């Protein structure tokens, strides 16, 4: 079945927050309106017998002063009284300020999205769901002990070690328009979570990393060769990216083998993102996401799939559920069949100005990095004893 994380409290705290509002509850209610909810299979978010478990639980990664931080934060944000100079000065601590301020549900927000993905993963280990969908997770900046990026906690980290936890191979992919830098961190030392991101990286762009250093860094101790990434120039549309990407990935699925895939779906690559940095569409005749996961999904491993960045909250919700279908064809064998008009549901309105699934946007370096990335590939293959032909992925580039 494909497992699709949602339920009625899970919705209120994913809306709760004051960067990404009511985004989740558009992105679910298009799910809906165009009667793609009778083919998923509900996962219901993890929930806890104690506090004791449910802090086990997130220090898996994060550390206990921070997570203890972030649940003060909440506490003081749902009092009249301002922080005094000492909470300010823990809060400036572990980063819990400007791009990640706190608010009167931060952290019962922050908690839900690794509810929701832990959640997603068990569905996975115990063979329920063939794929899971959590549109409410994916927030891949957070670190062991700092926010970033409006991430507060890394849902996405503590997924990946419950399923390498379950040898067990996982590969992570992250396709936000910003580099996943939480996730392959957190994973910079292990061998068995390969990580790749593609991205945009130029002077002074989030986060700074994911890019030349002057040498790429991929990992460090047993983890060497491990950590991937691509970083590409603005104003890519569908076809490059899905060319610059779609021979990685698929090396990767021969070379490394992975008993699950973790994609992070970040929808802020859109053309019509508030960012404006690539061109990629939702387009289906084609979308570089739609042809990504369709790539993805035909290796048939176990996957979970992530939301994550996406700013322009109605076009975030036309991707999202472009992406929604093409997972219940290609793992259920059903063709679906989406109409080309938004249908009348709540959120109808937000669709303006034509009310149609598409978007409104009309459409050297990279054999480097292919190259560069392949060996990187031969690396890591010699150094965790791993057998391949290096002639069947090297016709891939
Ligand atoms: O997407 C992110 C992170 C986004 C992000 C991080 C740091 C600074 C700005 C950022 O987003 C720009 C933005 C905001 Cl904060 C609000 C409205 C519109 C735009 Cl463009 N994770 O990968
Ligand atoms: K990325
Ligand atoms: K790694
Ligand atoms: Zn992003």
């Amino acid at each position: 079945s494909v497992g699709i994380v949602y339920g009625d409290q899970y919705r209120q705290l994913c809306c709760s927050s004051p960067k990404f509002g009511d985004r989740y509850a558009l992105v679910m209610d298009l799910i809906n309106a165009y009667k793609l909810i009778p083919e998923l299979s509900r996962v219901p978010p993890l929930q806890w017998d104690s506090p004791s478990r449910m802090y086990e639980a997130v220090t898996a990664f994060h550390s206990t002063e921070y997570v203890d931080a972030l649940k003060k934060l909440q506490m003081l944000h749902c009092e009249e009284k301002e922080l005094t100079a000492d909470d300010e000065l823990l809060m400036d601590s572990f980063s819990l300020n400007y791009d990640c301020p706190g608010f009167p549900s931060v952290f019962d927000y922050s908690l839900a999205a690794v509810q929701g993905s832990l959640a997603a993963a068990s569905a996975l280990i115990c063979r329920h769901c063939e794929v899971v969908i959590n549109w409410g997770g994916g927030w891949h900046h957070a670190k062991r002990s700092e926010a970033s990026g409006f991430c507060y906690l890394n849902d996405i980290v503590l997924a990946i070690h419950r399923l390498v936890s379950s040898q067990t191979r996982v590969l992570y992919v992250d396709l936000d328009l910003h580099h996943g830098d939480g996730v392959e961190e957190a994973f910079w030392y292990s061998p068995r979570v390969v990580t790749f991101s593609v991205h945009h990286a130029s002077p002074g762009f989030f986060p700074g990393t994911g890019t030349w250093n002057p040498i790429f860094l991929n990992g460090a101790g047993r983890g060497r060769f491990s950590a991937f990434n691509l970083p590409l120039e603005e104003g890519i549309n569908d076809l490059d990216w899905s060319n610059a990407i779609g021979p990685i990935l698929d090396s990767l699925n021969i070379v490394i083998q992975p008993s699950y895939v973790v994609v992070q779906c970040g929808a802020d690559c859109l053309a019509t993102d508030p960012h404006r940095i690539f061109r990629l569409t939702n387009f289906y005749p084609l979308s570089g996401y739609l042809y990504a996961i369709k790539k993805i999904l035909s290796w048939k491993v176990p996957t979970l799939i992530l939301g994550g960045g996406g700013y322009n909250f109605p076009d975030t919700a036309r991707l999202w559920t472009r992406v929604t279908a093409l997972t219940i064809e290609e793992v259920k064998g059903k063709k679906m069949t989406i109409s080309p008009e938004i249908p009348e549901h709540s959120y109808f309105s937000r669709y303006g100005p034509d009310f149609e699934l598409d978007i409104d946007y009309f459409p050297d370096s990279i054999q480097k990095h292919h190259r560069r990335i392949l060996e990187q590939l031969r690396n890591y293959a010699d150094l965790n004893k791993l057998i391949y032909d290096y002639d069947q992925v090297y016709q891939l580039y």
